[PDB]
């Protein structure tokens, strides 16, 4: 089963907001994939205190997001397909130390994945970077920086005797660090077209005015918009080679 194929007719949905955001799905449509994350800001400096990672469950007609929990804006991305993926399973590492890495259960392919990196505390919040992982291998590594907190790893993994041809994929993740105080665009190589990504803006204080998005198919980028505690601009996407 060709996973390109499925992934051009599936639908991505993507939702940012405060509590309550559940991104939902269409008619008898149903969560292959996502995942939702969750930014957390002091009740006095207004500055950031946390972010938080999260898996939209397989086969559902919403990303049950699961806080009690305090918690003041999420940023969702489902992918949302006809039937659920067989021999298909979502992950998610953090880590604190240089390194952060995950291996793929039962021996899988990576098929989706990235890395995010952040530090919330020093006193430069975002830090919030991002880094792709590749599609075909079981790994994930990822080194960070340091005076980094946190890096969290989601990948999608696919077993790699059904799901054919995942070394026909690449992921693509640009960012660029926006001052505190003009765009962005990322391009797929090997003349490659998108499956299915996302593009948003983060900050380190947030008023609340929105900000997020999903990347268009059999198309060859994706683009943003720009709207001390600086505010970051990201692209994740991932690309067959034409």
């Amino acid at each position: 089963k060709d996973i390109v194929k499925i992934l051009t007719a599936s639908t991505t949905v993507t939702k940012t907001g405060p509590p309550p955001i559940s991104a939902e799905c269409p008619h008898n449509m149903v969560v292959l994939f996502g995942f939702v994350v969750k930014q957390n800001f002091w009740d006095h400096t207004n500055k950031l205190q946390s972010y938080e990672m999260e898996i939209c469950e397989s086969g559902a007609s919403s990303c049950t997001s699961k806080q009690t929990n305090k918690y003041d804006v999420s940023y969702t991305y489902i992918e949302c397909g006809p039937q659920a993926l067989p021999f298909t399973e979502q992950v998610v590492s953090v880590s604190g130390t240089t390194y952060n890495s995950v291996k793929c259960p039962n021996d899988y392919s990576v098929l989706f994945g990235f890395g995010m990196a952040t530090s919330s505390g020093h006193q430069s919040a975002l830090y919030s970077y991002f880094t792709p992982c590749r599609p075909g291998l079981k790994s994930c590594s990822l080194n960070m920086n340091e005076h980094d907190d946190k890096s969290y790893i989601y990948l999608v993994c696919v077993d790699a005797t059904i799901w054919t041809g995942l070394n026909a994929l690449s992921m693509i993740a640009k960012d660029d660090l926006h001052s505190a105080v003009g765009e962005l665009v990322v391009t797929c190589p090997s003349e490659g077209t998108i499956l299915t990504g996302f593009y948003g803006e983060t900050h380190t204080s947030s008023p609340y005015t929105v900000p997020f998005g999903k990347c268009a198919k059999s198309l060859k980028a994706c683009s943003v918009h720009g709207s001390h505690n600086y505010r970051t601009l990201f692209t994740v996407a991932l690309c067959k080679n034409n």
